[PDB]
C-alpha cells in the first residue's frame, strides 16, 4: 500500500523562493490525492487482472498513469528541492552537464526552455539515459513520468503545473523557474546521477 | 488581424463565484497572450505556405492549435457568463437538456464529471452534435478547441485550468465548478444553440 | 491465461469478399501474437503490482493496451462476421439504427466514413451508449478497444489495419468496406445490441 | 505546388529485398495520393487563414500533417534506397555510429527494435540532433514527420506501415527490417548527415 512521504523540510523552508501555502497545498493535498487514487486504483486492478478482465485493466490505466505518474513525481521532486539548495553542483555531475550541455548556464537555459514550453501541465526534466550514458533533458505531460514513459532515469524535475507557482507568480511562469534554482538540492541530484554510473 | 475582446462586464461582475483578480488576469494575461501569439503565429504559418516548406508548417501547428485554441475558447466562455445569469435556462435549450441528459439537473452532473475528470488542463463542454441532431457533452485538452478537433458546436465552456480557479478555490475544483453554476448566461447558450438548429 | 479463440467457420468462408488468405493470417499470426504477448504482459503486471513499482506498471501500459486490446478486437470481429453473413438487420436493432442514423444505408455512410477516414492504423466501430440509451459510431486508433477507451458497448467493428485487406485490395480501402457488408453477422449484432436493452 | 518526385531508380531496381509490386503501389498510389491531398490541403488553408477563420484552420491539421508529413517521409525514404546500396557507410558517418551506438551493429540493432517496436503504422529514424550535435534514433507515429515533430534532422527512415511490406512479407517485419539493409543508400545518408555540420 503506497503512502505520502513526510518533506524533508518545514514548508516555509523554501522561502522565498516557494512560498510555504503552495509548499503546503502541493504536497499536503495535490499529492496526498495522488497517493490515495493510486491506492483505489492498483486495488482495482489486481481484482481485473485476476479476473483476466482486459476490459476493465484499460480502463484503469488513465487513473494508474496520473495518480501512480504524480506519486512518483512528487516524491522526486521534494527531494530535489532543499533550504540547503541553489547554487551549482560541483565533481562528476557537473563535468557531465559541462560535457553534454557546454556547461552549467547552457545547461539552465535548455531546461528553462524545455520546463516553459511545456503547453499545458507537466515537467521538465534532466534524466540520464542509459543506453547512451550521457544526460538528457525532455519534457513530460501532465503526470506521465519520466522514466515509466522514456526510460530515462530522472535526475532533476521542474513542475510546470500551474498549482506549483500560480499563488505566487501568477501567469508568469519563468519567474518561477528563476526562483527555483536557488532551492535545487543539488547534493540529491548528484546522489541520482551517481547511482547511475553504476 | 485578430484581436483580444473587451469582457460584456467589469472583472468584479461575476464576484463571488469568480473573483476580479481571476478576471482580470484571465483575460489581460492568458487571453492576450493567446491573441498576440496566434497573429505571430499565423503570419509566420503565411511564409511557410507562401514557400511550400512543409515542415516549417507543421512545426508550427502546436502554436496554432494552442493559441488559436486559446483565443476561441476564451472568446466564448466569456460571453458564457453573466452577473444576470445562473438557475436554469429557459425554452427549448431546457427541454432539449430534458430529452437528451435526463433532467437539469442530470446535465449539470454531467457537465461536472466531464470537468472535474480533466487529468491535466482542459476544457468541459456543452456542444451540438449537427450530424446526430442533439447535444453531446465533451472534454478537451489544454487549448484544443471544441469545434476544431471534433466538429461539435460549443454552447457552454467551463475551463478547468488550474488559473481559471486557483487564486480563489486553491486546489479544490469541485467548489469552483459548484459556483460557476451561479452565473451562467444562458441567453448567449440559446443563441448559439439556436443557431445549430440546422 | 487467456487464449486464441477458433473461428465459427473455415479460413475460406469469406469468400470472395475476404480471402482465405487474409482470413489465416489475420487469426493465426496476428491474433495469436496478441494473445502471447497479452498473457506475458499481464504476468509481468503482476509481478509489478506485487512489488508496488509503478513505475513497471506503466511502462508495461503501451504493451498491455495493443496486446489486449488486439485481443478484446479481433475477437470480437470474427463473430462480427459469418458465412451466413451480410444483407440486413431485423427488429428492433434495424429500428435503432434508422431512429439514430435515419436508416440502414444512412449508417452504412457513417461507419464506412468513420472507417475510411482511420488516418493510420485502427478500428471504426459501431457501439452503445448506455448513459445516452442509443447507437454511436466512434473510431479507434492502432488497437485501442471500444469499451475500454471510450465506455461505449462494441457492437460491430471494422479492422482498418492494412493487414485486413492489403493483400486483396491493397490501398483501395474503400473497396474493402464496401465488399464487408456482404458478411457481416447481423445475427451476433443484434445479440450485442440486446444485450444492452438489460 | 508540390510534385511526385520520381524514384532515382526502376520499381524493379530493389529486387529482391524490396519487390517491384510494392516499389510501384508504394510510389504510384500511396505517395501520389499524398502529393495532391497536401497540396489540396495548402490551398483550403491558404483560405482559411486569408479569413481568420482559426476552426477551419485547426480543423485541417490532421490532413496537413498527415498528407504533408507522408510526402516529407517518403520523398526521403526513395533517395535512402539503392540497387548499389548496402552493407556499411564509409567515411565519418561511420564513425559517428560508433561514437553515439557502439558500432555498425549495434546501431542496427537499435534501429531495428525502433521500427518492429511501433504499435500501429509509422516510421523509425536515423536523426541528428543539431542541439546535442550528435545522431539520435527516433520512431514517428503514422505519417508525423520527424524534423516537424522532433526537431531531429532526418538521416535515415525505415517505413513501418503494412503497405510498406505486407505483400511481400506478410505479418513479418523483422523480415523486412533485415532486407532493408540491403538496399540503404549510404551515399545519400552521408550527404544528409554531411549537411547538419553545424
Ligand atoms: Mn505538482
Ligand atoms: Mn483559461
Ligand atoms: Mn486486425
Ligand atoms: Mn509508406
Amino acid at each position: 500500500k503506497h503512502s505520502l512521504p513526510d518533506l524533508p523540510y518545514d514548508y516555509g523552508a523554501l522561502e522565498p523562493h516557494i512560498n510555504a501555502q503552495i509548499m503546503q497545498l502541493h504536497h499536503s493535498k495535490h499529492h496526498a490525492a495522488f497517493v490515495n487514487n493510486l491506492n483505489v486504483t492498483e486495488e482495482k486492478y489486481q481484482e481485473a487482472l485476476a479476473k483476466g478482465d482486459v476490459t476493465a485493466q484499460i480502463a484503469l490505466q488513465p487513473a494508474l498513469k496520473f495518480n501512480g505518474g504524480g506519486h512518483i513525481n512528487h516524491s522526486i521532486f521534494w527531494t530535489n528541492l532543499s533550504p540547503n539548495g541553489g547554487g551549482e553542483p560541483k565533481g562528476e555531475l557537473l563535468e557531465a552537464i559541462k560535457r553534454d550541455f557546454g556547461s552549467f548556464d547552457k545547461f539552465k537555459e535548455k531546461l528553462t526552455a524545455a520546463s516553459v514550453g511545456v503547453q499545458g501541465s507537466g515537467w521538465g526534466w534532466l534524466g540520464f539515459n542509459k543506453e547512451r550514458g550521457h544526460l538528457q533533458i525532455a519534457a513530460c505531460p501532465n503526470q506521465d513520468p519520466l522514466q515509466g514513459t522514456t526510460g530515462l532515469i530522472p535526475l532533476l524535475g521542474i513542475d510546470v503545473w500551474e498549482h506549483a507557482y500560480y499563488l505566487q507568480y501568477k501567469n508568469v511562469r519563468p519567474d518561477y523557474l528563476k526562483a527555483i534554482w536557488n532551492v535545487i538540492n543539488w547534493e540529491n541530484v548528484t546522489e541520482r546521477y551517481m547511482a547511475c554510473k553504476k
